[PDB]
């Protein structure tokens, strides 16, 4: 009924690696948690949405001194919120005023791949406009756009480009869910940071191949953030954007709050927690009461023994609303029996990192499977001992989880979800189908992994069609334009990934 335990296993948590960085309250004063603006679209209609999306550097006041040198999507940290809706005809224009390329990847979004997916092969360059247009058919759910260049996602992350996408549907907008963004329906995109000196970050400073964590916690934007609560009810987006960050969150007095969504859809029920556990990318939207507290009282979002937001509750107008049983309509898609069950084996741990036995190679695709058909996928953390948990993520799709180790999955995962933890030994068995043809990443999303080598691609096709030519990037196309925006020889370029490659003998 009330779940008061994370699921994840907890020998293999974060908080257990011998470089683990904890979390430290940061002197610096508290103030209001930054929410996002809405992206105001440059047009839009009841069928079509235009939007200019714009990363850009500059800098945000983060701790008491100096400005924080920042990028950030149409903002100089993180991005304006975008929302899209299912069915509507969207037209985006992806401008980078950086000054090196980038690429914008739509994490969750069902798009075309490898260009409109906006992964490794879809670079646009300091200086370029790229247009796309799409349409999702996909349910209501929180989705995020952040930087995808193979390499550096880690850096670029860490720069600040992320930002969250919402997605809207009819279903979802008949529901009793708070929903007035910014006052009742809030992101919490929880990140983490190491200042230096003047407040600057230094990501190269900082670099660890099994993943980056510094110790000050970082919560759309905002440095020990509290919220404003003017309603009984509020609905919390919680978004796990750190680099390797596990958050394992609770309220002082174990307030209880009710899991409605997770990555791609709302949860078929609500489920309710007092302790909830996120590994990097994954997405959980919830309810929390305040009706039990009086105004003037103060309640506390912990993660572990760390406080991290503070929420401060006034006046509300009391609200009787309660959630329906049923909040979602999963169906399932059909696999043909003729099928193979795709095995997929993550191994490693740091420098090591791999997928299948190999490191990513830009050029080279690991898999193919045919478009509109649904297989299921067994993927693997071999992992021994106590290890880690990799949270494995796919391009293109959106899945189901079946089973852990042939039991049921945890409670939040029956609806679709698009990132998953695995643990050491265990093997998710997934029900995956590509709905367009392309190419699209499958990865760790632990995102030093990711650079480092943890990471695949898969060809999707039409069996009727013969096979498509996709111009994919080649590492010296990257080395060469880097090498010129940052004004350097290509063998001084530095990048977070390299390190892993270098180390194992390996040719990036
Ligand atoms: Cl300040
Ligand atoms: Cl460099
Ligand atoms: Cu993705
Ligand atoms: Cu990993």
């Amino acid at each position: 009924k009330n779940y008061t335990d994370y699921f994840f296993d907890e020998p293999a948590f974060d908080l257990h690696d011998g470089g683990y960085v904890p979390l430290e309250v940061s002197d610096a004063p508290e103030k209001p948690l930054n929410v996002p603006p809405l992206l105001k679209p440059d047009k839009e209609t009841a069928t079509d949405v235009y939007y200019t999306v714009t990363a850009e550097a500059g800098e945000t006041q983060l701790l008491p001194g100096a400005k924080t040198k920042t990028w950030g999507y149409n903002t100089s940290l993180l991005g304006q919120t975008i929302v899209y809706r299912r069915g509507q005809h969207t037209h985006v224009t992806l401008k980078n005023t950086l000054p090196e390329l980038t690429t914008f990847h739509w994490h969750g979004a069902n798009v075309s791949g490898p260009y409109v997916d906006g992964g490794c092969h879809a670079p646009v360059y300091p200086g370029e406009s790229k247009h796309i247009d799409f349409t999702l058919e996909q349910p209501a759910t929180t989705l995020w756009l952040h930087a995808h260049p193979c390499p550096s996602t880690a850096e670029q992350v860490w720069h600040g480009l992320a930002a969250m996408v919402i997605v809207k549907d009819d279903h979802e907008a008949s529901l009793p869910l708070p929903r007035n963004y910014g006052v009742d329906d809030i992101p919490v995109i929880l990140q983490d940071r190491r200042f230096h000196e003047n407040n600057q970050w230094d990501y190269r400073a900082d670099y660890d191949p099994d993943g980056v964590a510094g110790p000050t916690a970082m919560i759309n934007g905002t440095i020990n953030p509290y919220f404003d609560v003017t309603t009984q009810k509020v609905r919390l987006r919680f978004l796990n954007g750190a680099n390797r960050r596990e958050w394992r969150l609770h309220f002082a007095d174990d307030l209880p709050f009710t899991q409605i969504g997770g990555d791609g859809s709302l949860l078929p029920e609500p489920v309710k927690f007092t302790h909830l556990m996120l590994t990097c990318a994954e997405r959980a939207e919830v309810i929390v009461d305040f009706g039990q507290y009086h105004e003037g009282d103060e309640v506390t979002l912990y993660t572990d023994d760390v406080p991290l937001l503070k929420f401060r509750i006034h006046a509300f107008k009391p609200d009787q609303t309660t959630l329906p049983d049923k909040l979602f309509d999963v169906k399932a898609p059909v696999v043909d029996p003729a099928l193979p069950v795709r095995h997929v084996v993550m191994q490693g741990m740091d420098e090591g990192v791999a997928i299948d036995g190999k490191k990513f190679a830009m050029q080279r695709i690991d898999a193919t499977q045919p478009i509109g058909k649904a297989q299921y996928w067994d993927v693997t953390n071999s992992n021994d001992a106590p290890g880690m948990v990799h949270p494995f993520h796919v391009h293109g799709t959106q899945f189901l989880v079946l089973s852990r180790n042939g039991h049921a999955p945890y409670p939040n995962e029956h609806g679709f979800k698009d990132t998953i933890g695995v643990n050491p030994g265990e093997t998710v068995r997934l029900l995956v189908r590509f709905d367009l043809p392309g190419v699209y990443m499958y990865h760790c999303h632990i995102i030093e992994h990711e650079d480092g080598g943890m990471m695949a691609q898969i060809e999707t096709f039409d069996p009727a069609k013969p096979k498509q030519e996709y111009k994919l990037m080649d590492m010296d196309t990257l080395m060469m334009a880097l090498a010129k925006e940052r004004g350097v020889k290509p063998s001084e370029i530095w990048m977070g990934g390299m390190q892993s490659y270098e180390k194992m003998g390996m040719k990036m």
